[PDB]
């Protein structure tokens, strides 16, 4: 208009050329909780949302959007055709059929099979080189869905995994010492949910193994019974959907957290899901959690945990039980 | 115990506490953005509803490994609010469909009744800030109630109102919302006012260019953008059915300024007896110099006479109202 | 160790938010500190003459690591060290001498940038260039000109700082923090430049609006001082302390944020304003500048007195004919 | 006042007060890692030097439209500091050549004598920060001379060497020191101790990979990874002449433990009588719980028998000296 050419005089026609940008697809509860953790980290110079419900979509957008003033992501975009996500550096997965009342992980993937189908060809479409981070549950699971529907190479496919089992882990682990969870250290891994494995060989503060200390540490055995601390951590995604009927804060800030390790080429060591065909004895293309370095191009590296043969037959009989699931699958 | 050795028995006092009462969508947006901005070392959170209060306790308790702020506590108890600086609230009643107004605002004075002097007990000092709508009456009945000094007790106001104005601005000249001012005083909502006169980039005046803005004769039609401010809570409710996000945002803003005593100025509801011709206690929004007190000082913006007669009617109709409220 | 950590990907890092920073005086390391503070970059890489301080600066940059969020800290004389930064800001230059004139001063300045900014192009041919270094304005053309970049990718401090001094004065005066304290000093940095009173406000509201006299020696709150007080700034921080650092670095990397996250926020900066604000030469003179990712892609037209006026163009004319001499 | 209405005489008192004694290059980067991280709502400097003192307030106060710590004083005179949360000590001097190690403790005792009583007279329940070298005897000292108890006298200890262990660790496997976990613990300086059987990452111990970690039968070497801890300021004071901006970023993130209450494990200087086997008031490093009262636990380290034999040797080193100064 008139009033904006006596104010500004332009001197140079940009092009879009997207640096930065990140996608979420789905705006659902954690869908949204992603995006508002992300936009208060200063992480991307562009978001996109992504999903198939129009209205809720645009009003999730505008409501981010009257919050400009207050953030440092100077544009923030939505609509239901794919187009809109073009040239992202990373692309989040939260959509996708919820888990109904004694359904199977079979028929609840099968029934996600068709959405991904959609999703991903366009999302690998629009920004063919992107990092593609899974968080719809079952986590393991759609990784790899995602992972063959996508044709990436498996160090751009991740699965969130047990990068929040660990968080929650830490912060119970620092309510019984005292301490902050940053100086509170553990690790689950494998499965996400209920056949994680508490690595307890590795829980330890400033590098004193609580094992060393305490024998019977994690076992039946145990006086302080930490096996506790581990089903709480199982427990813990039941015990938040009875209160409140969902959750959303907590993955939403674990997800930032990898957000932030993969546009900022940090190369911290997160508890995620990678394709470990080859490693701790699995022979199946499979995705489980185990330490792995997260970076610009997504997971090049993975910590080799020692594994008791407890934990180690843990993590094989959860990829026999992911593998024959996924043989099921009608792609 | 064989780990740690404990060497201080030490008692643990809050420093720089906060409470959010109400964990509607509304008050956990403003919780998240308070703990994403790092202003608290306590948080806690009150509601009447038990369940759905722990659960979003919990969620946010798991992710402290992400954050910086140590203890977060809920219980429909106030007396979890000890010693909070400062105190947020958002609780209170909806209007039913054929209810007047003051039969509303009233129920909301007897919701308060209750809210308020259990904040009050627990922490005498704190600042009260004021997020329930409509939040102009509402700041003065929690102001009532209380028997703070009107430093102390804050509404948001046209905060979220000015900063969508400020989004809206940017939009159409292509400059970031933080290089666009702008400001919307008044009564928060469909009565307030966008101040022509200060809207401008860089210190150069858009009026001073276009004579016509904001009138009728404007021949951009400025004023619908004051318009889409007035209508963006009512757009937005009808695509998603309630607003959160940008509120969230607005308020931790507020809670910013005050926990580090910024004295920055914002478009805030304060007590303005005595000014801009008002001669009754109401609370309207003006630009307000916030920090550790509250409310310190005011900017007197200088209004066209419509502008005054605005601002001086919804006084009229702020105080028509509250004279008939039963405390 | 390959017993611990098992690699699955043969990877050749590409830097995506690089920052160079040329000068590690004290002006380069507060610049540099800043922008590590503010995680504005993934990779930062110095580069200076002085083969040891360079080098001393590096490792102690590194040594805090555990506490940034800047993976990766390199620093060479070789000017390979930068490429593929997306932004390189110039604080090395020349510094006058006793008996020296000033063209001879900036001559020299012209002869070390056609080192620099020849390498600097040579590696990261689609950067921002920011000169830091005095004279600010001039040197700013000087760069222009031998990098043969388009003018929206060459960008001189300017002004930033100058009117972050006026808007801490401000406040100071009124009590109100400086974020809410709107004020503009534009054309040359230093001794010239121009505050322009009309635009001073606090939330819309201006101060010459109440005060007709603002600025001017019959002001009775005398506002002219707070100018006077901007432009002796660096001169009482130099005598006092020895030079200047902080608040230059803080303003630096200021910029740096606007163009690092594209924000498009407006700064008094120095632009190549040719053809503006009534101005005919090559010259740079800060005004206030949509600042993003391409750069300076829109200026703000400020309405100007007449004195506002013939002092900007004064300053362009004296600009002008200092590098009229210069031999490239 | 035509612009700004006062609404309230407000006697303001600082909440999240800091102080940094000494603005030599040290004291300026603790400075400014401490504005830049947003900790503090006044920052007071205090040295000697008035025209380097003034100047350096100059230039920092000169960035407050980029910062939110709204006002940053200095004198000479300890009144500027009252009211201090925290007060970080860098002030002091340094050996000459050719003078013995207790006389130049006993000329920082000397210039402490001056710092200490001013200090407390104005911030009697701050929490004291020593980062003065050699700072497990200043530490001492400071203790001494303030009467505090223990919990609230710091030294920066072994902050710094543990955070470039973890630099040079996570240099060597590629990755981000965050995830390369290692303790430097004893006394700061050529004599520290660090724990191999603690280094690890992701809870994997490299001792349990390599049994001869750190030794001289160490394939990999890693013993040159401490040697290069311990030579860390002395190349770097060759190669630029000083340290600077890395113990300052060590100081402000305990600045942080401290001003946030987090609770966080640190490698710093505290008494450590009653421990391992030490029977005299000696301070150094082990892993401290830091807070908003200070120093409050301890992690007990597994030490081996070489190890606690180091440890040991540092505190009859340091008492030998202590036992000597003149108070």
């Amino acid at each position: 208009a008139a009033l904006k050419d006596q104010l500004i005089v332009n001197l140079l026609k940009e092009e879009q050329v997207p640096q930065n940008k990140i996608t979420v697809v789905g705006v659902g509860a954690v869908g949204m909780a992603c995006a508002i953790s992300i936009l208060m980290k200063d992480l991307a110079d562009e978001l996109a949302l992504v999903d198939v419900i129009e209205d809720k979509l645009k009003g999730e957008m505008m409501d981010l959007q009257h919050g400009s003033l207050f953030l440092k992501t100077p544009k923030i975009v939505s609509s239901k055709d794919y187009s809109v996500t073009a040239n992202s550096k990373l692309v989040i997965i939260t959509a996708g059929a919820r888990q109904q009342e004694g359904e199977s992980r079979l028929n609840l993937v099968q029934r996600n099979v068709n959405i991904f189908k959609f999703i991903i060809p366009n999302v690998v479409k629009y920004s063919p080189q992107c990092k593609l981070l899974i968080v719809s549950n079952p986590v393991d699971i759609l990784t790899y869905v995602a992972w063959k529907i996508s044709g990436f190479p498996k160090n751009r496919v991740i699965g969130s995994g047990c990068n929040l089992d660990s968080a929650r882990f830490r912060y119970l682990m620092g309510e019984r010492l005292g301490v902050h969870p940053l100086s509170c250290h553990g690790w689950v891994l494998g499965e996400h949910g209920d056949s994680s494995v508490p690595v307890w060989s590795g829980v330890n503060v400033a590098g004193v193994s609580l094992k060393s200390l305490n024998p019977q540490l994690g076992t039946d055995a145990d006086k302080e019974q930490w096996k506790d601390v581990h089903k709480q951590v199982v427990d813990s995604a039941y015990e938040v959907i009875k209160l409140k009927g969902y959750t959303s804060w907590a993955i939403g800030l674990s997800v930032a957290d990898l957000a932030e390790s993969i546009m900022k080429n940090l190369r911290r060591v997160h508890p995620i899901s990678t394709m470990i065909k080859g490693l701790y004895g699995i022979k199946e293309d499979v995705f489980l959690s185990v330490p792995c370095i997260l970076g610009q191009n997504g997971i090049s590296d993975v910590v080799k945990v020692t594994l008791t043969p407890d934990e180690e037959a843990r993590l094989k009989k959860s990829a026999d039980t992911l593998w024959g699931i996924q043989k099921e699958l009608q792609f």
